[PDB]
């Protein structure tokens, strides 16, 4: 998904 979700991905 982003950065500050449940799914999301590597920053």
């Amino acid at each position: 998904v982003c950065c500050g979700y449940p799914l999301c991905h590597p920053c």
